[PDB]
C-alpha cells in the first residue's frame, strides 16, 4: 500500500507513525533512532508525554547522520490543555519545537478539546478532585493554532479527541482560515468509531487512530479488561495471514484510510509493526474486525468529565 495520505493542507502524511506516550526517556531516543533506521518517517509526540527532549535527540541525530532529510520526516505534536490561552499557545509550540530540535512541526494538534487553568500542573484540580477549567473555548484556541501556520511554526494544524459536534463547531467557525487537517482519536476493534470516522472523512479531515493495540501499558489497565492482542478471534485472522496480531491491528486502520501510530520501545516490535505494507486484509476480515466493537476506551478520565467540553459520554 501507498505509504502517505494527502492532507487538506496539500502535504502528505505517512500512514504509519511511531507513538511515544509512555516511552521512557531513557529508552525513547533509541526507539526513535531504530524506528527511523527501519523506515518510520512519522513520529507522534506531545509535550504532556514529558519525553520530547529525548525524542528530539534521536531526530536530530538521524538528520545529522543524513539517514533522512527533514522534508522526509513528519513530526506531530500537541498543545496541552493548560495552554489554551491566546498568550500561551505560541510559547507552548516553541517549547515543543525547541525540545524536538525542530524549526517547524509538520502537524500540531489541540490535544484535547478542554482547556484547563494554566500553571505548572498538567491537571490542576480543585480540592474535590475535579479539573479546574479555563474559560477559553475551542474556537479561540483554533484561531491561535491558525496563527502558528501563519508564523511558519507548523505546516498543518488539527485536533484530537474532538467529538462530532466539536469538529462541526470548528468547521462552522466564523471566519475559519484553515480547516483542521487531522482528528486524532482512539480507534481499534473494540472502539471502531464508525460514526465519527465517517463524519470526519466526509469533511476531508484525515483520522489518525491512536491506541491501535489497545494500549496494554496504559497505567490504569486492569487484569479483567479486554485484550486485543490476546483475542483469539484476532489471533486467528493473524494466523491465516501469517502475520502477528499486532500487524493485523495496525493494518486494520490503514485499510480504513486512517493513519495509525502504534507505540513501542522494543526494537524488534518497532520493526515488526512496520512490516504491514505487504499483505491485505479481505473485506470479510475488515467487517469481522469491525464486528468486535464494544465501545471500549483506553483514554478517558473521570476527573475531567464535568468540564463543559469533555468529549465523551
Ligand atoms: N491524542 C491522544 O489523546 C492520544 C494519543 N496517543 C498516541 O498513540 C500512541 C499509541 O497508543 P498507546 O496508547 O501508546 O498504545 P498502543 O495501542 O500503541 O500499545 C502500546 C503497547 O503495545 C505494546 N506493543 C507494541 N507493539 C507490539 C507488538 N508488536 N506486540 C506486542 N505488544 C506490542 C507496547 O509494548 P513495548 O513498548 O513494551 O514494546 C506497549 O505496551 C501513543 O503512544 C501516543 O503517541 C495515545 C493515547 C492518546
Ligand atoms: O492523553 C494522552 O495523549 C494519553 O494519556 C495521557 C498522557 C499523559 F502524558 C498524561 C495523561 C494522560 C491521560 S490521563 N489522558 C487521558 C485524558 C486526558 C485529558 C482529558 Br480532557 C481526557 C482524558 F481521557
Amino acid at each position: 500500500m501507498a505509504s502517505r495520505i494527502l492532507l487538506n493542507n496539500g502535504a502528505k502524511m505517512p500512514i504509519l507513525g511511531l507513538g511515544t506516550w509512555k516511552s521512557p526517556p531513557g529508552q525513547v531516543t533509541e526507539a526513535v533512532k531504530v524506528a527511523i533506521d527501519v523506515g518510520y518517517r512519522h513520529i507522534d509526540c506531545a509535550h504532556v508525554y514529558q519525553n520530547e527532549n529525548e525524542v528530539g535527540v534521536a531526530i536530530q541525530e538521524k538528520l545529522r547522520e543524513q539517514v533522512v532529510k527533514r522534508e522526509e520526516l513528519f513530526i506531530v505534536s500537541k498543545l496541552w490543555c493548560t495552554y489554551h490561552e491566546k498568550g500561551l499557545v505560541k510559547g507552548a509550540c516553541q517549547k515543543t519545537l525547541s525540545d524536538l530540535k525542530l524549526d517547524y512541526l509538520d502537524l500540531y494538534l489541540i490535544h484535547w478539546p478542554t482547556g484547563f487553568k494554566p500553571g505548572k500542573e498538567f491537571f490542576p484540580l480543585d480540592e474535590s478532585g475535579n479539573v479546574v477549567p479555563s474559560d477559553t473555548n475551542i474556537l479561540d484556541t483554533w484561531a491561535a493554532m491558525e496563527e502558528l501556520v501563519d508564523e511558519g511554526l507548523v505546516k498543518a494544524i488539527g485536533i484530537s479527541n474532538f467529538n462530532h459536534l466539536q469538529v462541526e463547531m470548528i468547521l462552522n467557525k466564523p471566519g475559519l482560515k484553515y480547516k483542521p487537517a487531522v482528528n486524532q482519536i482512539e480507534c481499534h476493534p473494540y472502539l471502531t468509531q464508525e460514526k465519527l470516522i465517517q463524519y470526519c472523512q466526509s469533511k476531508g479531515i484525515v483520522v489518525t487512530a491512536y491506541s491501535p493495540l489497545g494500549s496494554p501499558d496504559r497505567p490504569w489497565a486492569k487484569p479483567e479488561d479486554p485484550s486485543l492482542l490476546e483475542d483469539p478471534r484476532i489471533k486467528a485472522i493473524a494466523a491465516k495471514h501469517n502475520k502477528t496480531t499486532a500487524q493485523v491491528l495496525i493494518r486494520f486502520p490503514m485499510q480504513r484510510n486512517l493513519v495509525v501510530i502504534p507505540k513501542s520501545v522494543t526494537p524488534e516490535r518497532i520493526a515488526e509493526n512496520f512490516k504491514v505494507f505487504d499483505f491485505e486484509l479481505s473485506s470479510q476480515d475488515m467487517t469481522t474486525l469491525l464486528s468486535y466493537n464494544r465501545n471500549w476506551r483506553v483514554c478517558a478520565l473521570l476527573s475531567c468529565t464535568s468540564h463543559k467540553d469533555y468529549p465523551f459520554h
